[PDB]
């Protein structure tokens, strides 16, 4: 219990680490005390990301009231100020989870961790705002005691020269704003509007951003649904045009900018829908080709198309032909979403399916194939050959394959010889995960069950 617990605890230290943290987890909800602390005193003076997970898996588990949180606080207010990389994301995800114990307590913790997170506001300040953003994810009520200061010291320590800040002072500005707007708007707008007037572009992109996300949740609702497979109405018409002035001036002067100007321009054309629609799309149809530009491109683009129904229907032929000749050559993953959200134009779909099932099985085509059907299902069968055909030239004949036998019981299809290829897969394959789906699937497949052809394969596999 000491010896074989701390050589576990060392071995997550030095895949196997969260499952020695979860074992050690499991260990302890079914109970020593001392020997943990001792173990967790080593591996944090040592290294840290093992120390972390050790000291994360065991809150909520074995359930320490008053004493362990004590002993804690120091441990995650000592990484806190002088941090490393992305194990000190770790540290303040096991803080936040930490705070989110329901203790008396954390009254306390959380507001000398806030009141102290203005002084930082570059290893400190991106500290700073990791643990604001997961002190609001973890508790809401805590982190809306100090709102006048955090605005006032968020807008002059984004303002500093560097990359990584920005990206978790967008979050944490979206977090207060979402904090905000769920139970301020006017200084963060004119805030935004001062800095703007190539340091002060993707910031004031980001911080816009988040305004135009906030007002609006029918563009970001896009967003979240593609990703899965007052204020702001009034000073709408100069922040587009600042916007659409950005993006026309940098074309191609400082990659983050761009890829600001691609987020920024669908929720700017689903807020309000021709010469910029018209800019807008001349700039996707530029950017598209570009290298490390075309993800977010065509992204914006199936969001230009969910938006602009009408508008984008003039610009069918000119995408339509640069994913044909995208497909033909084989970063796949955001072409068929965008092929997805495009959709939601059925006819021209038939020549693109050709290509799409010659890319070859992944999850993120069919995924986009499953809500191609779902959504309109003008030509469904059309679809299922094919991807019948495709899935019968993957198991007649290397890790997809699994996926595959996921993507056969799925849904439904137009299959008796697939349980009978089917049945035969875990008695030859020596893999785990290849006997475990192809035991869920022909499970599945087997739903249809007074003819003596189908019972004869029915006992067969069962």
């Amino acid at each position: 219990s000491n010896v074989s617990v701390l050589q576990q605890f060392a071995s997550g230290l030095k895949r196997a680490k969260a499952a020695k943290e979860l074992q050690h987890y499991v260990t302890m909800e079914l109970r020593s005390t001392r020997f943990y602390d001792q173990l967790n005193h080593h591996i944090f003076e040592l290294e840290r990301k093992g120390g972390i997970l050790a000291i994360a898996s065991l809150i909520g588990v074995e359930g320490g009231n008053a004493t362990r949180i004590g002993r804690f606080a120091n441990y995650l207010r000592n990484l806190l100020p002088s941090n490393d990389p992305v194990v000190m994301e770790m540290a303040s995800k096991a803080i936040g989870r930490l705070a989110m114990a329901g203790d008396t307590f954390t009254a306390e913790y959380v507001e000398f961790e806030v009141k102290r997170a203005l002084e930082w506001l570059e290893g400190r300040r991106h500290a700073a705002v990791l643990v604001l953003r997961e002190l609001a994810i973890s508790v809401p009520t805590f982190f809306f005691q100090q709102v006048q200061p955090f605005f006032d010291n968020i807008f002059v320590a984004v303002w500093d020269p560097k990359q990584a800040i920005r990206e978790g002072a967008v979050a944490a500005l979206r977090a207060c704003l979402i904090l905000t707007t769920q139970r301020w708007y006017r200084h963060t707008f004119e805030e935004a509007e001062k800095g703007f007037d190539d340091d002060r572009i993707h910031g004031a992109l980001l911080i816009l951003n988040e305004l135009v996300r906030i007002s609006s949740m029918e563009g970001e609702r896009l967003r979240e649904e593609m990703e899965e497979i007052l204020v702001e109405s009034r000073c709408c018409r100069d922040l587009m045009e600042e916007k659409f002035d950005q993006v026309c001036q940098w074309v191609l002067k400082c990659s983050l900018i761009q890829m600001t100007i691609l987020n920024l321009l669908p929720r700017l054309a689903a807020f309000r829908p021709t010469q910029y629609l018209q800019d807008t799309m001349n700039h996707v149809l530029s950017c598209v080709k570009k290298e490390k530009e075309r993800t977010a491109a065509f992204q914006a683009l199936g969001l230009l198309s969910v938006a602009v129904r009408s508008e984008f229907k003039v610009y069918l032929p000119r995408v339509l032909d640069i994913i044909r000749a995208a497909l033909p050559p084989k970063v796949d993953a955001t072409v068929f979403t965008c092929i997805s959200m495009l959709a939601r134009i059925q006819q021209d779909i038939k020549e693109l399916l050709e290509p799409m099932l010659a890319v070859g099985l992944s999850p993120a085509l069919t995924a986009v194939l499953y809500d191609l059907s779902r959504q309109i299902p003008q030509l469904k069968k059309d679809i299922q050959d094919g991807l019948l055909k495709m899935l019968s030239l993957v198991l007649m004949h290397d890790g997809s394959i699994t996926l595959a036998l996921r993507t056969l019981g799925s849904f439904e299809f137009e299959l008796t010889q697939f349980v009978r290829h089917c049945a035969d897969h875990f008695l030859n394959s020596e893999h785990k995960e290849i006997r475990m789906e192809a035991a869920r699937t022909c499970s599945r497949l087997l739903t249809p069950s007074v003819s003596q052809t189908a019972v004869q394969v029915v006992a067969d596999v069962l």
